[PDB]
């Protein structure tokens, strides 16, 4: 349809801004020739082939929602290895959101993490009596940890890498819309693969049937399943795999 032939100036400004969020407000990126090259990277880093514009799917990403998490890191003792090292995972719910009965959050969470965990030969273990190391709670940037809120509409869902017991939770936007049967905002079984994935170290993909693939096409799957290309990129890490294998 051409509709970037009727954009403003505006809307072309804002997509500026839009992606500065997504690799951290950094002023070092601040100049009107970066950003071809500063597009550069986001094309390939989405996947989508026509680089060095910004109109065709370009614009679509950055309007829609798809993940709340840097696609950067700068730090020191980082953990071993950049995912799960560990021999088994553990995960709880904090609190549950009035869209969904908690029993349904509870089940998506564990239906998509199970998924990932069905795919390699890590181990997960369920949690009746004490803390577990994937925290899972609803909460708005205010709750208590930078980033802001931002609110409805651009970035959908922080989650933090497998790093101390504190770190590695997932998070959703409380202000983002929530549900399964309803089939109508962001489903949570296929959010949950993205954000659960984060919590294992694994990286976004560029494949157009990835599973943490950035390019969001709105609408909720029926059944959802893993992708071939997150579970050979995990595989590469973890040696063996068990080839999904799921119902
Ligand atoms: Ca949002
Ligand atoms: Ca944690
Ligand atoms: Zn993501
Ligand atoms: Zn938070």
């Amino acid at each position: 349809p051409q509709e970037a032939g009727g954009m403003s100036e505006l809307q072309w400004e804002q997509a500026q801004d839009y992606l500065k969020r997504f690799y951290l407000y950094d002023s070092e990126t601040k100049n009107a020739n970066s950003l071809e090259a500063k597009l550069k990277e986001m094309q390939k880093f989405f996947g989508l082939p026509i680089t060095g514009m910004l109109n065709s799917r370009v614009i679509e990403i950055m309007q829609k929602p798809r993940c709340g998490v840097p696609d950067v890191a700068e730090y020191s003792l980082f953990p071993n290895s950049p995912k799960w090292t560990s021999k088994v995972v553990t995960y709880r719910i904090v609190s549950y959101t009035r869209d969904l009965p908690h029993i349904t959050v509870d089940r998506l969470v564990s239906k998509a993490l199970n998924m990932w965990g069905k795919e390699i030969p890590l181990h997960f273990r369920k949690v009746v009596w004490g803390t577990a190391d994937i925290m899972i709670g609803f909460a708005r940037g205010a709750h208590g940890d930078s980033y802001p809120f931002d609110g409805p509409g651009n970035t959908l869902a922080h989650a933090f890498a497998p790093g101390t017991g504190l770190g590695g939770d997932a998070h959703f936007d409380e202000d983002e819309r929530w549900t399964d049967g309803s089939s109508l905002g962001i489903n949570f079984l296929y959010a949950a693969t993205h954000a659960l994935g984060h919590s294992l170290g694994m990286g976004h993909s560029s494949d157009p049937n990835a599973v943490m693939y950035p390019t969001y096409g709105n609408g909720d799957p029926q059944n959802f399943k893993l992708s071939q290309d997150d579970i050979k990129g995990i595989q590469k890490l973890y040696g063996k795999r068990s080839n999904s294998r799921k119902k």
